[PDB]
RNA sequence: GUCCCCUUCGUCUAGAGGCCCAGGACACCGCCCUUUCACGGCGGUAACAGGGGUUCGAAUCCCCUAGGGGACGC
């Protein structure tokens, strides 16, 4: 009978997963973070009633729910680093460090430092086997719908002091469980937008943390073609926001994005969800991460994926240094966008992935 | 001033008297999808430069005013 902390959310998840281990025999007691000051009204209920929901679960269930405020740690650690890289003009996953430097750290911590707990258990559909003496992390069922990826940071160590109960069972039957139970939960929009901040629309809430200096629109074939107003706005294979609006020698095709110009301030498009200006070779991928907490050296052989929920695509790895990696995507991969994280997986195993700076162009 | 061609949704256009209260595409807007940003799916809004004629009927035919052509536009 150890001690359990789940984060409650007030999402469905979360609520039938406590619930789950509340059965599974473990003390069961939870903990809701608030992690960002919203600056909106509109926005605040949203997020304060968040809470209601999450506290009206754990009444219904007969388990305590602890207030924190990692808000501070939230932007020291994460929406810092996370308004940087745009800056840069490259797309980083603030959702990839929310679980790296708060769910599973500056929670985790907290966990056994005041809440006193032996066991940190997130709603994440993700699961965790422990073998040969080395807790590994694995996606859940339901593959489809599956959050293996947001998780490569983690170590084993962190792992193996979490507990995922949901990640055994299958969306449809959590967002069920919930709703027989009676949770409040039940019936709740999934979630969207940056882990803690609200689903708002972009281009106003990053519009709102960096400045605003418009440009112009190449073709590949450095020939004008449209208003690049602002650029962080935009990202390798995005088709919204671009005006275009095809002409004369244009195969009716949508254009896409294709490349930043940092300094000369461009916006290099071009044509067809298949372009050849938006296909790679392989990457190179920087900040590693192993589950395993092993060091990479060698050659591997697994599959890849390059932005959340994408598709199991093979490949071949090799040690390009102590930090970096050179992969080779046995087939051309759409749009690797750099600064979004690449995430290895060797079968039903997440071997943890690393921030991808370098895509691998493709032969003319 | 050489007495001939032009003009269609935001844009690129289909349209050669009744089938067009105008069609597609891309854009734009929305929903669905999704704990990043995106992709994707689905669907919606939207135009005959303007005024007169001719026909049972006109986007298309004629006429009238606001944009482009004639190796001489001395």
């Amino acid at each position: 009978a150890k001690k359990v902390i789940v984060g409650m959310s007030g999402g469905v998840d979360s609520s039938v997963s406590a619930w789950l281990l509340q059965q599974q025999g473990y003390q069961v007691e939870g903990l809701f973070m608030k992690n960002w000051e919203e600056d909106d009204g509109e926005e605040y209920c949203t997020a304060a009633a968040d809470l209601a929901d999450a506290q009206a679960v754990c009444d219904k269930l007969g388990i305590e729910l602890h207030t924190v405020n990692f808000a501070a740690e939230y932007w020291d650690n994460v929406f810092e680093l996370f308004l940087a890289e745009y800056k840069a003009g490259r797309t980083p996953n603030p959702d990839i460090l929310c679980n790296k430097e708060i769910k599973f750290k500056a929670f985790l911590e907290f966990a056994a430092e005041d809440l006193g707990a032996d066991y940190i258990a997130t709603g994440h559909y993700v699961r965790r086997a422990d073998v040969d003496g080395k807790s590994r992390l694995l996606r859940g069922l339901d593959s489809n719908k599956d959050q293996s990826y947001f998780l490569y940071t983690l170590s084993h160590e962190q792992i193996a002091q979490s507990l995922f109960p949901v990640g055994e069972l299958e969306k449809p039957q959590v967002r069920k469980i919930a709703e027989d139970l009676g949770l409040v939960t039940a019936k709740k929009k999934d979630s969207t937008g940056i882990c803690f901040i609200g689903e708002r629309k972009f281009r106003e809430f990053l519009g709102r943390y960096l400045p605003a200096q418009p440009g112009k629109i190449i073709t590949v074939d450095g020939d004008e073609i449209g208003e690049h107003q602002g650029l962080m706005y935009h990202t390798l294979g995005q088709r919204k926001g671009l005006g275009i609006g095809g002409t004369k020698e244009g195969t009716e095709e949508p254009w896409y994005v294709v490349d930043k110009d940092v300094e000369n301030n461009i916006l290099v498009v071009a044509q067809g969800h298949e372009h050849p200006r938006l296909m790679s070779v392989g990457l190179i991928a920087q900040q590693l991460h192993w589950v395993d907490r092993e060091p990479f050296t060698g050659t591997m052989r697994c599959t890849v994926k390059t932005r959340y929920r994408q598709t199991d695509i093979p490949c071949t790895v090799k040690a390009l240094d102590d930090d970096r990696i050179e992969v080779i995507f046995d087939e051309p991969v759409a749009a690797v966008t750099p600064g979004q994280s690449a995430v290895f997986y060797n079968g039903e195993v997440c071997l943890g992935g690393g921030i991808i700076e370098q895509r691998l162009p493709l032969p003319v």
